């Protein structure tokens, strides 16, 4: 089973919402959906995910981006700079997933930079083991 | 051989010490030990590790977190902000390990945020190849 | 096929150039070349890469580091701090590569810290799937 994806944000996002990474570069298995921003598991197993979300510079001082499995937070990150500089909220996880499980990044608050085609803000993952 | 782990810090750590990540989410192979903070290799091979350690905000300006293999530093990271903002010391490695080799993250100095169940500060790794 | 590498920067780099990571720790497959700073694919397939580039502290406020596939940017990152503190430009990708494809990190501008043997600034990658 080949499952591996990588997407850039493209569009700026601000405020509480799912980050819908819309510049999809790689998507083996077709399990990442840019319309919803969710990776949906169809092969149960253990997966690696990582994300790097760039806080917009020049306007705002804090930004929170968390990785979720279904309802639940499984990693948290903050970017913060009192001078309103660009900075990243990034983290990585390894999670076991059942078929139907959704994994996605949520913006808790603050402003994420959408870098158009530049892929400043990213979300990727792949299956390590199949059950 | 299935070896893959992911743990959050949970408890705040400050000053020189091994970071004992105590919120263990995934631990295929049972090779990560929260009591010691160490991953101990039992299957010789080549491994990926990554860590993301959040510096506490509101008190302190620098924090250093390094990945060690046995005695030796194999990656270094610093978080620094003169306004005492949250920021991350993060890095990633690929290392060959022999049976008995220990891999762990050490706090060299500064204050790491323990995010309780929020998994702000993290350590993960998995085997890529078995010898 | 075993392909997996990890290298530290070692030497300081400043201004537009390819980052030639010269402290090579792991290099299964011998596909990373410190002389050029490039990973060259010989086994077509899908690959994971990550990089963590530390901006020098005490002199300068911004630094840009991008991952390239051949001519083209496939991930971008910025480090920025108005007080001239250390900060990281980091990102991760998953890319399909054909034989002959080159992957490397370019410094677009600013000053990257070469940490000698300390491995503050790093580049790693491995093959997930072979075609
Ligand atoms: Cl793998
Ligand atoms: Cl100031
Ligand atoms: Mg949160
Ligand atoms: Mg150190
Ligand atoms: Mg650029
Ligand atoms: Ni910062
Ligand atoms: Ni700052």
């Amino acid at each position: 089973p080949r499952v591996a994806f990588y997407a850039g944000l493209k569009n700026p996002h601000e405020g509480y919402e799912v980050l819908k990474f819309d510049d999809v570069v790689t998507n083996l298995g077709n399990n990442y959906d840019a319309a919803s921003g969710k990776f949906t598991c169809n092969i149960p197993g253990t997966y690696f995910f990582t994300y790097h979300v760039l806080m917009r510079g020049g306007d705002g001082t804090s930004m929170w981006a968390d990785l979720c499995k279904n309802g639940q937070v499984r990693a948290s990150a903050i970017a913060q700079d009192a001078d309103q500089n660009y900075d990243y909220a990034s983290n990585s996880v390894i999670l076991h997933l059942d078929a139907g499980d959704e994994v996605f990044i949520k913006l808790d608050g603050g402003k994420a930079h959408g870098g158009n085609s530049n892929k400043y803000s990213t979300f990727s993952g792949f299956i390590i083991y199949s059950d």
